[PDB]
């Protein structure tokens, strides 16, 4: 009854019959070596070489880059045009990164007028805040998905086998189980990371910082783009200062100081983590993370008798075609690729279809294959505005791939 | 020296009496099915039949009802009466769904006066704010517990076992132990889960909600609920504009986008989670999570040796009475079941009693029980009005049962 | 070719000769003991005692002392004066704990007089919000790191063993190994926890809780520390209201809720977590999560073959001297103490190098080591002032220690 699958990575083994375990907890930063000669195959006469090696954990990051993180100084003017409105006159503050106005117009009733404009209802009185001072403190980051794997190569007698692990998975080769459970995330997928100086010495995570509402003085409030400034808004209240014969002077009621230097004031509140030997390239950051209390749990099992079983054999074909795509690269919510995917040399399959371009895959989906043409979906998060997304089984994937849409990623107002 | 104890699920073996070892990582999308003819019992006329099953993980998760997220627009009105008090009048805000009123009262010493009122320090002037073309935008539930899960069915001869495993949990059955590590939680307890359609569809998870100080333009700004709406703050402030013989204008210095158009701008910066094949009934959301690269690690050993050890089992018997309860259903912060727990046959007993109702169980208390009465407190979250919470060991559990009280979950102002 | 390493905790093993394979999972809040004569060496006059304990998992958290989160009522008082500046007075709302004053001056040109007072742009009118009836509602923590692990006796014949083990970690005697693998963190590194009342009562999460913007209204808006109070910026706008030959009324529009009046009406909306016989002392959490559902994976191999091969076994020795220290203590993001380590012994070895004073350990490096002179900088989390960090492997340490400097945890404004 039981349908073929290759779902399961591992195996069905005797343990009487197993050579060799290695069991062991080892640190995300280390790597590990063991080669020894095994006394077997009961020949005596001939011995057989053992390799086994496991590369330090690296962490791939697909990440929305937000740009530079700006500190800036409030600053407010006032400008009084005794007729007219606001609009026929400009003012200084246009010519900053960063301003809001707030226009008082037909509105001098006496009580709000110089002495040299004797009007009333007329002209206007223009307020206006803004930000100079502009220095460029970080680089920000939105983490859209976290990956963890390890390279793992395997050397019995002279065949060689190396492959890249992901966490909680394993890797069966023809005598060889190797698995690695336990790898947990300190990062986690939206959490916003923040570069001072190189991504080298560190970064720290926010779990504030400001994407629907942007406020100065909130983490992330000014932002420096490639696509030019994005500036913060301002909440507080404008109020119309007016005496006798002077002329009116606008009064804010309302945060002054930035985001930047309010985090700098409590900065040992936030989590750091370190970077060993990242790497940053568009959308991607790769790194080994230095922290050695991070552990993960290491088995492998050198077991050659025939009851050896690689749980994922069969004799199944599958062929595929990329036929539609719906949704945004470099997005959290990601993208759906649609795939054709025909199976034959077997009744049905069980089995998972990918979502891959050039560099990497981002996404996967478990199915269930009939003999035939079957229609299946697949979630995808990453990518980059090249990226031609393709459907793939094992390293098979479909000659054509499909672009996905550009992500919303804008403040309104 | 040991005491009697249950609270171990799994076995002590000998390794060189197993007839088979199965160890691999499966998605949690995916089942797993192996059928085998056993060639023992070194009979050899007779062969053993085996079958293991293991279903797809099920996500159980206790939610909060939150309603219906609605996206609305801003708008403001005037109202004057040249005398009296501004309660003296109604206003046509006051029939919308939400809005809020500023009253500038006994001030209109001719700065502020329309030609027709002669008045000085009388009347009132009416600010009034509300939001209208409300639409629902999606339903969105804050998590309370989550629980991953997986059936699984063993049979080694005529013998049939099923039983659903939670993760990070093993099954013992009398030949066959069956163990499973490393299902890891990408929903955590307090997120929201926001879905913008059918749940078939996929759901956003939120990390800002606003829960203690809803404010217009904030992620769950405006909630339509079974109760009614709940309408958010409005922070911003008022102005009443003047000018000789008209009538007094209101202005107001605030936020006029709302949440939804907020996020809908930059959706892309938020995560999104897929269900397969959703139930929802009350305040119970399952399914099945189609993200195929969420393994976790799954061993099965099978050992029909006497040296075949079961750590869970004892002679105990306990009875169970349900004394008291303080707290609430369907809360985060959970209730308190307080229990009384008889013992017999045992000096002692470390077990683990549970609350649980009619549906399933919500919290477990690991204690030592001593010959005769003990007084055990456990702690429970989830459930809903109907509930009525027991003591639980096991399948066994208390004849009669206790509700809970209804959660706070109001806003204030 | 495979250098010399201590990096990985575990075994290389033969399972036909592992005399006993314990596995199983095991509430966190639950010991586990088993006693057995095991009937080998194959000697049969004589018998092998065997014992294994396993005490309930200790949690340990570096926390942010935040002091007392404070309860109180608002209030606002005006204060007018006929002539001079605002500040040739005082005000009696100068008197309490948190108050904020706007002042309107030189600006009474007669719109804003009472009858007594016959100037035009003099005097002053002052605006002044207070808070009173204040009463501490809970005391709140910062959670700078978390630590899991359980301790382990093992005897075997007439030896003993004891060690703390961390989770996902292993512990290898002469012949038993014993690993660790599943638990996970519910609370995470910058939570904020809160206790309304004595630990022992349970704590409240809460991922909101103001820190780089502390308004009147948000979660942690009022404390009082050890250092006075911390007190609220109050965000609203002020207005001078004013009639006929009547004094001056202040009006505010803004929040006058406070935030623990905000978190009670709706406090079944965060998650609560229980302990069992907490522990705090200065900066430091420990306590026993009572949690029953919360399991790790545990496996114990007791195997006696020669073999049984230790796989971190190496003729290194380390000589360990603390060179420099920048950071800070009691910091999420931390201290980076830089060591000075000798090798003897060995031509090259991969090993671990902590930072520790006379507590614990707060931080870890992997680090490849050469014959004779390295540096390594190692990260730590935690701490307090009178810490002296030193530079560690295993139980070895340096001579003299090195202390942090002070964290940065203040509000601006
Ligand atoms: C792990 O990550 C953490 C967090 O990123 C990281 O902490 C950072 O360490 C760097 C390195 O020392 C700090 O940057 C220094 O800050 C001091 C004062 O704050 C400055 O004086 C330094 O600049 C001077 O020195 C330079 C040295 O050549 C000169 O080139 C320069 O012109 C200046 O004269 C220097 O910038 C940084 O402050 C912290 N970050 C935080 C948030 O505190 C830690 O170092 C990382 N550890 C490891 C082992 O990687
Ligand atoms: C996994 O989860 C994600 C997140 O939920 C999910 O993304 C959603 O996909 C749906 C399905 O296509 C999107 O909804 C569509 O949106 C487009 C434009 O945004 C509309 O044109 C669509 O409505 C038209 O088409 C319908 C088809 O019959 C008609 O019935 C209807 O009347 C309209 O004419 C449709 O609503 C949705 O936009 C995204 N969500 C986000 C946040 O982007 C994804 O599809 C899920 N993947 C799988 C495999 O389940
Ligand atoms: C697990 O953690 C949760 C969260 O901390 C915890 O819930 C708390 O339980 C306590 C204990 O009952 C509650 O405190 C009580 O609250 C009621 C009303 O809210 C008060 O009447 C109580 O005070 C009276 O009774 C005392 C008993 O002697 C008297 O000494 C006192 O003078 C008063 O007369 C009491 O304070 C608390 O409300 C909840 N917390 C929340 C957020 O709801 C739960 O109990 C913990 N469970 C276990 C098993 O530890």
């Amino acid at each position: 009854e039981p349908g073929w699958s290759d779902t399961a990575h591992g195996v069905g083994e005797v343990p009487l019959k197993t050579d060799l375990e290695l069991d062991f907890s080892l640190p995300s930063s280390s790597s590990y070596s063991y080669r020894r000669k095994l006394t077997n195959p009961a020949n005596k006469e001939e011995s057989i070489p053992f390799h086994f090696q496991m590369d330090k954990q690296v962490i791939h990051a697909e990440v929305q880059v937000l740009g530079h993180w700006m500190d800036a100084t409030f600053n407010i003017k006032t400008a009084f045009h005794c007729y007219g409105a606001c609009q026929k006159y400009s003012y200084p503050w246009q010519t900053a990164k960063c301003f809001f106005e707030k226009d008082y117009q037909y509105e001098n009733g006496w009580g709000c007028n110089p002495g040299d404009c004797p009007g009333v209802g007329t002209g206007c009185t223009a307020c206006g805040i803004y930000l100079d001072k502009l220095k460029s403190v970080g680089k920000a980051y939105k983490i859209i998905s976290l990956k963890y794997s390890r390279k793992v190569c395997i050397q019995l007698g002279t065949e060689q086998t190396c492959k890249h692990i992901d966490a909680n998975d394993c890797l069966v080769t023809p005598s060889v189980k190797v698995c690695m459970v336990g790898t947990v995330s300190k990062l986690q997928p939206a959490d916003t990371i923040l570069f001072l100086g190189p991504l080298e010495q560190g970064g720290i995570i926010l779990k504030q910082w400001c994407t629907t509402s942007c406020t100065f003085g909130d983490p992330g409030d000014i932002m420096s783009t490639t696509a030019g400034m994005r500036c913060p808004e301002h909440t507080g209240s404008f109020r119309k200062i007016c005496a006798f014969a002077t002329t009116p002077v606008c009064e804010y009621q309302g945060n002054t100081i930035s985001g930047y230097k309010r985090m700098m004031a409590t900065k040992d509140s936030f989590q750091s983590f370190n970077l060993t030997d990242p790497h940053l390239t568009t959308n991607k950051l790769e790194w080994i993370d230095p922290d050695g209390n991070t552990r993960d749990h290491v088995n492998l099992v050198l077991n050659r008798d025939v009851s050896f079983q690689d749980l994922s054999d069969n004799p199944c074909k599958v062929d595929l075609h990329t036929q539609s795509i719906e949704g945004a690269w470099g997005s959290g919510v990601g993208f759906t690729l649609t795939c054709t995917v025909s199976l034959t040399e077997c009744p049905s399959f069980m089995t998972s279809i990918k979502a891959c371009d050039m560099a990497m895959c981002y996404g996967s989906t478990v199915t269930n294959l009939a003999r035939g043409s079957n229609t299946v979906k697949v979630v995808g998060k990453g990518g980059h505005s090249g990226s031609a997304f393709k459907c793939c089984h094992d390293t098979d994937c479909s000659t054509e791939g499909l672009a996905a849409s550009a992500p919303h990623l804008e403040r309104v107002t």
